[PDB]
């Protein structure tokens, strides 16, 4: 008889149907740092990895198996056919178009529109159950376009939205006060980069508002210009691009907590990008981000923030330009 | 007052004396796997980057100081000059070239050398009572260079060695007999290169000897083609590259573990590059992996595998050929 | 409108079942120190507990709960009645009498099948699926209990059994030789009692066999009296209950690395109760400690130890002694 | 000649000198509870356990050592004398009388006075340099004993203080609130015992104030009755007191948590003991719970709460309950 037979004598054969499986889409930088944060933290019993690239694809699942002595997952696959992400708990897209010379931020995301009508209908094919957990950027039209693509209900479609762009204003704000980022809290909201919103009046430590001690924060009348450290959120993620080429290693991060919110069911606040209409003047269909409790069924809930008159009017005017583009979209 | 001060009430202006401090010296594909790996393994409270390409190197700072607020490291620094090297008691060197598609490890050694006559100075003036784990390939033989620049008794300056090559081969043991890796035994030792040694004699599942069931086991005339697993070990990194045009996430967890024997004083037995004079009838100062128990201290011991004289040759065989490059260098 | 109503919005009402749900029946030393050690390594979404002492039952619940803030176990139940342990995938018995000083755990076996026969009814009708890992002492025999009772088929009906035993054996191991006892290899088999048998030719650190090193180890005139080491893991419960009145701890924990295989699918090898039959000589029903593949199905396989005449007599004894008191039983 | 010889090789000698040793005095229900959440935590690399009592303080050590494999700290050790505890960065005090079910904190002054009275000289003599982290109840008075007899500056003598009253808190607003007790932020300052304080105006989800939303939150005519909640928090303890008959597993991971800041530097805030004098009116040397940035050399800040005058006067009253009973006592 074979080694194998001669050592082990089997019970019984049969598979289970996976209990905890995640699938990463895009084995780019920003996908694979997903990947890798999602092991270590032990989230996934299987992880799929799919992507076109064929020989980029296997070499990192290769490369991450050569490590399963390290890890507790014990199963990782890949393949460019979607068979492999099968019955999926959780589904996140890092997949997406590279920009060139130019141009036009309605080319752009028309790309990636081409690029999502392949890839979502597959997803939802072999995972009609999961979650859909969108990294690829513009994140809030790609939410929009995910959560169109899949006819998933809105619960079911989240957008990594403005949580790195919260736990960025956390790192910042706790440089300045000399205080761990989880001891500081503070809300970045709506659309994630360039028009954000930061929520001074949540933003606290122990419970004691920044805006009580100093009235004036955020605005043209303080001293301390704390507008800057918003404006350095907004700004990070353009000089770590200009610097290293790319972001990966704290989106990789951010999203690996997310992902075990809604894998354990925890049911934590976090900031992502969600279906908003309704909320804040709001008619259209558009995604934003605003604190949302995330678990087993995804977005089961959302924190409504009050907002002043002219946060609303950001948020608004986010949405009115989010929408003036989908707007447009064909698929 | 600031708002700070309001805030907070200062009882003491503290130190920068770190406790447990780790240093990453290069900070390409290898050196930000080890960094992530063990930022999400605790294994340290202040995490230093260096680097000569000044862009990449603060890039990488940043985008891992981005996801402070998902770690449990409060200081992450870097830079050019090895004043933020200060006083680790770990310094991890994974900087120089990497082999190319179907290009030898002892390939690189030249290139290697010269970048090490620039780093280990550097570091040694810095972090005098720091344990070196050398990962740049060649990796035997560069941990021998840094052994002789540094000054550095043995305990000190360790090789990443076989880890990860005994890594593979339970994965591979793993997959063939349908058993996690963790519960997988068997050992690679020498050379992390093209003439690693599997000790066959020591593969084992709960104690029970391979060879024994299977006498025929990694020879010619074995039938299940056992040699073929270590083949695939040693062809392993040659395949990733092909695939990807580097490796990373094994040797980053690989190190992590390494790392975690240092810091935690664990007293685990792993295959590290090592001086072996006097075993094995090896007369010079040659660097290969033997299992050796690592702690606080670095290497304290080693253990002494009982070898056949095949395999006893095949060490010396590799010795020999390690030998012959390094008596030519000159420091 | 409520508090609760102007801060959040729901978009979902239903609430799916846990996915990952743990029970623990009986919340005294050994229940409870399963409980903290399953919490404090994330392997459950759910965690409900069972007793016949309400008052102690709510109270443990209650501290459990208490420290929810620095868990991620967000549902935490308990009750008398066994509609809180419904859809439980892995279900741990701990209840029962416990040996007191000098008093054999084979001694406890009318009380503890008495108290079976009301359990495992219970557990079967509200967790059809789930596997039953048994701790209650004698954990063999009553794992054999446990299975005929319940009728599931033998995979699902795992024994906690010389997994202890052998963790002991590699800490005195460890002691003994100046390494850590992850890296001390050794295995305890039979029954968790005083007939346990320890397999000398297994033994090993880094595959290196310790009896071929020292042929006189576990022999009577071994100078270094390694059948010591053996004996102090024989009588390892007795020493801790004489001190400290009962042992919980080391089981917690040891409880918590199978839940851990089984819970996340490692299919890792524990020496685990499970039925032996027709091996080593065995014709009857007895249910001891082999090696065991461990998983989501329970265990999967069996390893064939290769024991020596003396190994296999000893084993053979062990399986004479069990079969001797489970022959004579009523369920 | 040994096996361990003909195994090993030894190169060093020299040891000894743990970087992360931590010491928990007192083995009862509270010293084991944090013995085995910071073993879980990784938080040491050596763990010294004393208490008064022989036997149970050698058979909880070998009890925890039996699980040795199952953990990463390879150094347990114990001891009535306190020569174990050398080198200590954290000594852990909870050896002393605990409350009856009918019986206030502050009934157990004097006999833990007398208790202290041994220990702390003892603790000190062993370990100057260590922080003290004191649990034993009433924990406020028994922090500025420690403090007085210890001769430490302040910022190393530390009581859990309310960390542990403002989880509870958290998890009851959590259930209240259909969210998870990190999400959801309120702050118990003051007393660990019946005279704690619940800072209504700072509480919040994601930085929106419940007390703006619903502005009689925390009054008698708020129709949700909030107030039960902090009822709720002053009263657990005797509820948990009356059902299991102590409290263990909540100020375990409390401890644990706290323990985790100091050891890993993290500057989070944690309401804990701390001296108060100069500050909410206070001019005494009381020691009261008040939220400080925990880290590598103790209480290194505290954040000064802008209470209420209503919530101020409260604290103020707190402090004049301990005071009372802090002047009575001898030194
Ligand atoms: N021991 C093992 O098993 C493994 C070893 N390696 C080796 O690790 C090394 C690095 O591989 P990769 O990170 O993929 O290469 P990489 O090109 O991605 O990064 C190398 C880094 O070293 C830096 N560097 C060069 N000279 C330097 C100096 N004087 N001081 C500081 N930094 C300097 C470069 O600027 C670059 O950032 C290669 O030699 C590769 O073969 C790679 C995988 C596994
Ligand atoms: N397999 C192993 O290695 C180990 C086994 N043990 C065994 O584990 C068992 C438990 O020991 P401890 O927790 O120390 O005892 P304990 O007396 O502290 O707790 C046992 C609990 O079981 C409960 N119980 C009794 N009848 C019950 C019923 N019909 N349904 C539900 N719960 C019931 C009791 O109320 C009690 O709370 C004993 O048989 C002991 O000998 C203990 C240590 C290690
Ligand atoms: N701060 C907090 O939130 C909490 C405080 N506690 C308090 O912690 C303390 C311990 O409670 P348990 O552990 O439940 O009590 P326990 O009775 O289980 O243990 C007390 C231990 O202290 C030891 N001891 C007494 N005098 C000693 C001495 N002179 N030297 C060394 N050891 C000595 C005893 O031998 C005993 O093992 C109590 O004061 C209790 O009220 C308890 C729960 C929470
Ligand atoms: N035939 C199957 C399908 O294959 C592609 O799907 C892939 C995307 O193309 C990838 O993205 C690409 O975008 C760049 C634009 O510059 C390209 O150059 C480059 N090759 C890629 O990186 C993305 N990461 C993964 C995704 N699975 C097409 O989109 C799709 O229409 C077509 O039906
Ligand atoms: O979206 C991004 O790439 C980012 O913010 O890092
Ligand atoms: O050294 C290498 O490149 C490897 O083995 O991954
Ligand atoms: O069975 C027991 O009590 C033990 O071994 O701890
Ligand atoms: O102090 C106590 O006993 C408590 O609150 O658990």
């Amino acid at each position: 008889a074979t080694l194998k037979d001669q050592l082990i004598y089997n019970l019984l054969k049969e598979e289970q149907t996976p209990q905890n499986k995640i699938t990463v889409v895009g084995v780019g930088a920003v996908g694979m740092a997903c990947a890798i944060s999602i092991l270590m933290k032990d989230l996934a019993d299987e992880l799929a990895l799919v992507d076109v690239i064929e020989d980029k694809l296997k070499g990192e699942m290769m490369d991450l198996q050569h490590g399963s002595l390290f890890l507790r997952t014990p199963k990782i696959v890949s393949g460019k056919d979607y068979n492999v992400t099968a019955n999926s708990k959780l589904v996140i897209i890092t997949a997406g178009a590279r920009q060139q010379e130019g141009e036009s931020r309605l080319n752009l995301v028309q790309r990636n529109v081409n690029i999502f009508k392949f890839i979502i209908p597959n997803v939802v094919k072999y995972s009609p159950n999961c979650k859909l957990l969108i990294v690829s950027n513009p994140v809030d039209i790609l939410t929009y376009v995910a959560w169109k693509i899949s006819g998933f209900p809105k619960n079911r479609v989240i957008g990594s939205g403005c949580n790195l762009d919260s736990a960025r204003f956390r790192y910042l704000m706790g440089e300045r006060l000399g205080v761990h980022p989880l001891s500081c809290h503070g809300w970045v909201l709506g659309e994630h980069g360039d028009s954000s919103v930061p929520v001074w009046s949540g933003m606290n430590v122990a419970g004691v508002s920044l805006k009580t001690l100093h009235p004036d924060l955020g605005t043209d009348k303080d001293k301390e210009q704390w507008k800057e450290v918003h404006k350095q959120v907004v700004e990070s993620a353009y000089e770590v691009i200009k610097l290293k080429g790319y972001t990966s290693w704290a989106i990789g991060l951010s999203v690996a907590d997310l992902a075990e919110s809604i894998m354990k069911n925890l049911r934590r606040v976090h900031p992502v990008s969600t279906m908003i209409k309704g909320l804040y003047g709001i008619k259209d269909d558009v995604f934003l981000s605003v604190p949302c409790i995330l678990g087993q069924n995804g977005i089961s809930d959302l924190v409504k923030v009050t907002l002043t008159s002219e946060e609303e009017a950001r948020l608004k005017k986010s949405a009115d330009t989010l929408w003036g583009i989908q707007k447009e979209l064909q698929f």
